[PDB]
């Protein structure tokens, strides 16, 4: 049960080279990294 | 059960080279990276 | 049970090289890193 | 049971190289790192 | 039972290299690091 | 039962290299490090 | 002589009623209000 | 002579009623209010 | 002669009623209020 | 001669009623209030 | 001659009513109040 | 000649009513109040 609302998000990313993971501004749920 | 609403998101990305992962402004659910 | 609302988030990222983990501005749920 | 609301968060990140963990501006839930 | 609200948080991070743990501006819940 | 509200937190971090633990500006709940 | 460049501006306005002045996200020049 | 560049500005405004002045996110030049 | 660059500014405004002056996130130049 | 650069400014304003002066997050130059 | 750089400023303002002066987070130059 | 750099300033203001002077977190230059 998730109730996510009324979000004002600003994401600044600069110089993102060779990214292999997760870069999410707003994430609802689950993140699995192996 | 997901209830995501009323989101004001701004995503800035600059210099994204050789990306191999996930770059999501707003993600609802699940992210699996291996 | 999650009730997340009315968030004003600003995320500054600079010089993110060779990222292999999770970089989330706002995360609701679970993060598993192995 | 989580009730998180009315948050004004500013996150500054500079020189994030070879990140393998979790860098979250605002995290609600659980973080497992192995 | 968590009731977290009305937070004004500013996080400054500079020179974060080879991070393998958790760096969270505001964390609600549980953090397990092994 | 947690009731955390009306917090004005400023976190300064400089020269964080090879972090393997938890660095949280404001933590509500439990932290387990092994 | 004005040289304004490379600006990343995000403006949030909410509940702007009966405005009689100037509300500008980014202004270059002069503002005269009488 | 003005040289303004490389600005990352985020402006939050909430409950702006009966405004008669100037509300500018980023202003370059002159502001005269009488 | 003005040389203003590389600014990361976040402005929070809440409950701004009957404003008659100047509310600027970042101002370069001159402000005259009479 | 002004040389202002590399500023990380966060401004919190709450309950600003009947403002007649100047409220600037970052001001470069001159402020005259009469 | 002004050389102002590398500033990390956080400004908290709460309950600012009937302001007639200058409230600046970071001011470079001159302030004249009469 | 001014050389001001590498400042980490936090300013807390609470209950600022009927301000007619100057309230500056960090001021470089001159302040004249009459």
């Amino acid at each position: 049960g998730y109730e996510v609302h009324h979000q004002k998000l600003v994401f600044f990313a600069e110089x993102v080279g060779s990214n292999k993971g997760a870069i999410i501004g707003l994430m609802v749920g689950g993140v699995v990294i192996a």
